[PDB]
């Protein structure tokens, strides 16, 4: 039930950039997301073997989690915040996807994406 690579944290053909709001991504709203009590199965890529869930891939064909994210922004990996928030979107949806409303998982993703919008609703100019 293989695990495919995780996604790239750097690439050296796309550009670089940093930018206020990626920096406050990375200070304020990743890294006090990452402490709060549901973020642990968010911390690293799904282990599908691990996880004895092996159709997960067969299912989620864009994965993203925040220990990648983390990552990429210290990489300075992406060109602007709504860069950056696409893959937060994009983690919380794959959860959604691959599982039913109610789990107890989907319930904490759901609890994260408030919280994520809640710090993204204002940025620093
Ligand atoms: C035990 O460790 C971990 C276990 C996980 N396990 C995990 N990682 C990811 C999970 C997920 N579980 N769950 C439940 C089962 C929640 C799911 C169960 C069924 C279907 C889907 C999921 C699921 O969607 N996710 C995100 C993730 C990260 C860690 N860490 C290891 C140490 N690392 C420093 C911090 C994070």
């Amino acid at each position: 039930s293989t695990n495919p690579p995780p996604p790239e944290t750097s690439n050296p053909n796309k550009p670089k950039r940093q930018t206020n709001q990626l920096q406050y991504l990375l200070r304020v709203v990743l890294k006090t997301l990452w402490k709060h009590q549901f973020a642990w199965p968010f911390q690293q890529p799904v282990d599908a073997v691990k996880l004895n869930l092996p159709d997960y891939y067969k299912i989620i064909k864009t994965p993203m989690d925040m220990g990648t994210i983390k990552k990429r922004l210290e990489n300075n990996y992406y060109w602007n915040a709504q860069e950056c928030i696409q893959d937060f979107n994009t983690m919380f949806t794959n959860c959604y996807i691959y599982n039913k409303p109610g789990d107890d998982i989907v319930l904490m993703a759901e609890a994260l994406e408030k919280l994520f919008l809640q710090k993204i609703n204002e940025l620093p100019t």
